[PDB]
Order: structure tokens, then sequence, then C-alpha cells
């Protein structure tokens, strides 16, 4: 009973952000056409998925994500549109603490070429919980070419212990 | 990155079942200081939706989390809008926990007067007094609230005590 | 042989809308009451009570109402605030797909301050989408003003 | 008082183009699917645990959103296009459908088209649904790692997902 | 030219019974099994196993289950405790409302003695369907009726 | 005003699919002292409402919250109530987070079954690690397939 080991290791989680942009632009015609000022979307405009492991879990789809994981834990966000980024394009360019206790180290930006990629990646540091905001670039294509449409943020809410 | 964040105002709607009330229970207490506890099950919560806000929407347990600064206002109605039996909330307080929010102010509203005949449709029938219980998140931590309630029912169209009742629901501040 | 007693059941479904979610993000909606604006089931909420043989997605806008054929319904509508401030106020709920599930919804007054329920009864098998329209006014120094008309799509089933 | 005619309050209903994306876990099918089927004629079949479907907003459409199974539900007349990637938008691994049919039920939707999308290269499949009804849809599709960079075939998988239009 | 092999699934129901919430709120329930009380869904929880093209709403009471035609299930009941304390015992199960997708169920004795209610949906189409339990509770090492409760869970096949 | 509140004594079942992790976990620790980890994704916990608790009913992590004072009482079946297969658990620890929870008995309820007890004695989060084993029905005998363990999450204010 005072015999029992349990193999505790590291996790490494992926986090994908699926935005409806459709969506988005039918309710925000007029956004913030600055990347320092992102204008605020509800988390009913998207979708947050992640990898299961032990110790980790989530309100699986919702666009508030709900993270529970473990200290020490890594995690690892991308975003994309319902269709893939294939026509508008959802791209995520910075994520930093907006509410509570500073769970999760200063997100890294890292670059995946081949199609470019960009994952924000950190390291659950410290217990607690906290809320992420993340800002994003909505991008549109007509000529064959994109356009911005504007630029955004949604908050989203995470706990380790 | 400037987001602007700001204290947010979320309104809250406790919606009762106050049929299934009565068949489980047919006894309850008519002392409001002593209410007769009851299930979450048999309620619904609900909020609108905000920045940092979010919740178990639907459930009478709520599992509200929101932001240290944002203020809540709360209200309770039954299932058909208080317009038979009427569930009217009387008291919030602390039941367990930090405490997240500050002590409840109830406050009155008067409805207002009809809109003009040009702008409602004849298809629509409509002097209430309501009142909302206010409050703000004002730590961080976990807290569980005791919301008390009187059930009221419709005999002839006049109200009679049912009795008194109160759920806990959950909440959380970052 | 084991004697359940099925009858009918009398269902109260309460439509909880967002109102300040739509004034945002429909800021120039339809002021024509028969050309109601569309809004998505993310900006409301329905629930029903509990009976023997009838679920739902409580709290989902869309409700994916479960219940039994010849089942009563009786749906009201009203705002977070509980139409104090804002106000939802239904006007009309028919058939948007599916099968005739339900007989045409009646609207019954309640007085006392008045409130208005609209009703029906499932009288066939199958899955019907009801689309609900209303007029969602504000408040502007103790009077109201209407902001416009709309309509949200919710899904029903019988057996 | 303004008259309202409960017989004209019209809705204009119009088709309505639902976007699905299936976001497959791949960590999870390479570790419980170690030996997986090399022949895509038979693919291996997956838990729909092992994935989440997700679709956009539409009068009158809904689903479990977040659960692989979708649960899809839907107006007669919507048309479906329907995208797979991994939980790292197929940057590492790639999860890559190649097609989509009947497994049971009625034949709510057309047999899909796969459509290309260009200016990388990305595929849909689309199907209107024609019927009402409740179908179940297998979507198969082939799982490549990249190892130190190398890319190369892992298996072939196929999952079930519920759909029912009305 | 796809194969997916489609097989019958042979699906294992579990339905966990909230004994303590069913007694405190029916003081007064059914003692004749022939007419049992009916409980919202809210006081049980019903699970079952995962295959392909086989989904439910895991957890809550009326289960909301969706199959294939030809898939078997296999139905169990027991407590939050697991029948060690109050037990609640299932004794049939029946059509309520909608198509015959199942066929009528078998009570199959499994040794320490179990009971599990067995059947095959044989038609696609929605069904509701009703099963009665006796809910017994323990008094001092002794178990004496409670009562008869039926509750009312959901099931279609594709 | 008075709400009497009470200690509450709250059951917790895990229903574990036996067949899933059959499949799934083919070669697993024959080493009780070493089980092997397995997802939340194999099995579904569930608890008894009560005042101030709360759970995402179904789900293999629950993610409890209760009060402190509370007491939970675990015990673990299959989907099949054990009936063929058996999933019996041996061990409840600490894997993360605040003790909120005291150290766990077993407690044996006499047809013999064993529930795992333990009270919610500081307010925090905690996860947990509990392990079981899982046995076979030969024909009608039972034979150790393998020891597992997985982890859920819990609360108390």
């Amino acid at each position: 009973p005072n015999s029992i080991n349990l193999e505790k290791a590291a996790q490494s989680i992926q986090i994908l952000a699926v935005i409806d942009t459709n969506y988005i632009k039918r309710s925000h015609p007029n956004p913030s056409l600055n990347a320092q000022n992102p204008t605020s979307i509800p988390s009913t405009a998207l979708f947050m998925l992640n990898g299961h492991a032990p110790g980790v879990s989530s309100s699986e789809g919702n666009g508030n994500l709900g993270l529970k994981l473990n200290v020490g834990d890594k995690v690892s966000l991308m975003g994309t549109s319902l269709a893939d980024n294939s026509g508008d394009a959802a791209l995520i360019y910075h994520v930093q603490q907006y509410s509570g206790a500073q769970v999760f180290a200063p997100f890294t930006a890292v670059t995946i070429e081949q199609q470019v990629f960009q994952a924000f990646e950190s390291v659950a540091k410290s217990a607690g919980s906290e809320y992420l905001a993340t800002s994003f670039a909505l991008y549109t294509r007509s000529q064959n070419r994109k356009s911005l449409f504007g630029y955004f943020f949604w908050v989203w809410q995470a706990a380790a212990a």
C-alpha cells in the first residue's frame, strides 16, 4: 500500500483552436485593423481541442477550453479555420496572460515550414488558474490573393496542479 | 498588445422547475429563515457571455468562472416565467469556500411602459416590479453560494405560499 | 404484464434570449415583423421541465427536444434579465423543416403582469424543426423602443 | 397594435453550406493501433474517441460539437464539406481523408465528391443532404508520419460518424 | 471499393441508479411490481461501451443511444455502491413509445448471481424503453423492499 | 439565513470498459507495484447528487467539486458489473496538487465488495491515481490480465 509506484512524466499536449471565420465576419463587419489593439470576440465563435493524457482534461469543443493539466506539462497551440485555412485564414500571433496566476511561462512562437505553420509553446510552470488571451489575424482571399479582414482576440481558461 | 480588459457585467438567470419541486417536496418549510434544501437538478442557471467568463450553461450548479472585478446580477423565475407558480429569490449567501463575491444587494427594477402601437405586433399580449441581486467578484478563488427563494402557487388569480427553498451553486474568479 | 400508465405530458419550454449579444452582433436588424432576422442558436438558451420519456439538450438554443406523441408543449420567452430591461417577446411559431409533428401553435394569454405562451400538441411521430419569431425591445428612460424582429430555429422529435 | 399577418412571416430559408473539420489525435492512433492496415481498400477501424468533429453554425443545424461521432442534424438541401487534419494541423504527422461512404441507415447524402482547393493543396469531400432520415457515414483516411523529417505511410484508418436530416 | 468489414456489435450498457436520491424523493413508492413508480432520468446514469456507429450521451439517465440495426445490447443495473448497500435490481424492460427497434428482451442469468437483459436492434427507427427495477434497502445485514420503480430511456437504430 | 449545512457522504462509482482496455493495452504490467497507465477515456466515473457537489458525470476524469468535510467512498466495476471480466480497485493515492483528501482506507462490505474511503480535509485541487486489477473470465475461473491506473481530478472548497 506504500509500495505502489506510478510512472509520472511531463506531458506534451497539442491544442488546436478552430475558428468560425464566417461567423466572425458576419458578427464583426468593422473590426480593428490595428494588430496592437485586437477586437474581442466571444468564445462562442471558435472551438478548442486537445489530445488526452493522464492528468489532463478539458471541455473538448468549447472555445473556452477549460484546460486542466499538471505542473510541468508542455502545451503547443495552433489555430486554423473550419476549412483548415484553405479559404479565409485565421493566424494566431500572440498569446498572453489575461487574468489570474502566471501558470504558464511566456509563450514562444515556433515556425514549422513544410506551407508555413506556427505554434505557440509554453510550459505549466506554476500551480494555479490562469486566463489567456490569444490574438489572431483573419484574412480573406479573392483573386487567389489573401487580404486582411481584421485583428481579433479571445480569452480561454487553464489551470495546473 | 492592448486588450483593454475591463470589468464585465454578467446577467444570471435561475430558472426553477416549480412542478418538480412541488412533487418532490410536498411538505416544505414555511419558515423563510429555514429554507428547504433542493438539489441543483431541480433548476437550470444561465448567464450571458463575456470575455473570460464561462459556465456549464443550463446546469443548476452553473460552474461559473469569471474575472475578479466582474459584476453579477442574479434573477430567478419559473419555467413559465412566474406567470403561474412564481419562484422569487429573497436571499443569497456564502455556503462554502472563499468569499469570492461581495455580499449581494437586492435592487428593485420597475418594468418600462409599452412601446408605441406602430412598434408592437398585434400578435403580442403585453406592469411588473422585479428584483435582482447584484454583487461583484472581489477575491480570487472558489465559492459555493446558497440562493433561497419563495415558491408561490397561483390559486385563482391569487398567490399562496407553498414553501421556502434553497439551492447551492458554484462559482470561481481569477 | 406491467402497467406503466403512460399518458400525455404537459411540457413547459422557456427560451432565454441573450439580448445584449443580439444587439451587439445584429446592430441593424430587420424592422419588418413579416421578415425577421435569423439569429444563431448560440444567442439563446432553451429549457424544459422533465417528464417520463421527454429529453433534451438542456440549455442549448437548439433544444433537441425528444418527446412522446400526444404530449402538449407550452413555449414562453424572456431575456437573461427576465424582460425587466431589454425585452424579448415571442410573436409566432411555425414549421421550418421536417414533418408536421406539432399542431399549429396557438397563442394563449395569461392574466395577472400580462404574459403569453405558445401551445401545441405533438400529434404525429417524426422530426420537426420549428422557427420562433420574436420582437426585441430596449428600454430607455422607463420607455420601451423596438430594436428589431428576429427568429431562431429549434429541433424537436416525437415517438 | 400593428397588424402582423401570422400566415406570411417569411424566413427566407436557403440551403446552407456547412463546413465540417475532423481533427484527428494522430498520436493516440499510433499508440493504440500499432499494427494498422497498409491496404487502403481495407482500412483499420478506429473509435470515434480518437478524434473530434466540428461544424459551423447555421439555422436548423446542430451537433455535438467536439464529439468524433458529430451527431450532426441538418436541413434537407444543405451541403456538407468535410476536411480532415491532425491536432497539429498536419504540420508533423498528417491525416488525409481519401473517401466517405455510407455505413448504415438511409441514403441521406448523395455519394461524396472530392473537391480540390488550391492557392498547399487542400481537398474537401462534399455532399448534399438529399433525403430526410438518419445515416451513419464511414470516412477513411491515410495517416503519414514524419520521423526525423522523413515522411512515410503509417496506415489507413476509418471512423464512423452520424448525421440526420429533416 | 473500400471494405469496412461491418459486423454486428455487442454493446454492454450499465444503468447506475442514485438510490439515495430516490429514497429521499419518493417516500411512498409503489409496492406492487406490476405498477412501478416512474422516476426522472435525473435519478440515474446510463453508460455503454464504444463501438463503430454507436454513440450516446454518456452518463445521462436517458442515454440517447444510437446504434446500428443488427447490434445486440445487454443491460444491467446497479446502485452507486454497486448494490453492496441499497440494491437496484432490474426485472423488466418493455417498449414505452415509438417503433419496435428492439426485440422483446431476454433475461439471462450469469454466475455471485447476476442478471442481464439482452436484445437486438431488429428494425430502424426511434424507440423509448421503460426499465422497471426493485429498490431494496439494507437494514442490518438484511435487505427489505423499498419500492418498485421505472425510468424511460431513448434509443435509435440506423 | 440558517441552511443547516451538513457534511455529505458521496458515493463514487468508476465503471471500466474492460474490453476497450484489453484491445488497447494487450501487454500490460503483471506487477501490482508498477501498474500500467491508462487514459481516463477508457472509463466512466459517476457520483450521487448532493448540495455543493458537482462533477462531469460520465467522464473518466470526474472533475469532482465538493465541500471540505465531505466523505467520499469509491468503488469500481466493469460495464457488465464484474460478472465476466472483473476490474477491481486495489489502491488510491495522491498524484498531483494539494492533499485535499486524507489517505484512502479500504473497507470491506459483506458477495464481498471493497470500497475506498476518504474525507476532503483541506481546500484545494488534487489529482488522484487509482490502481486496479483487470481479470478475465477463463471458463468459470479468473485470470489476471493486468494492473492499471488512471488519474482523476477533484477539488474541495
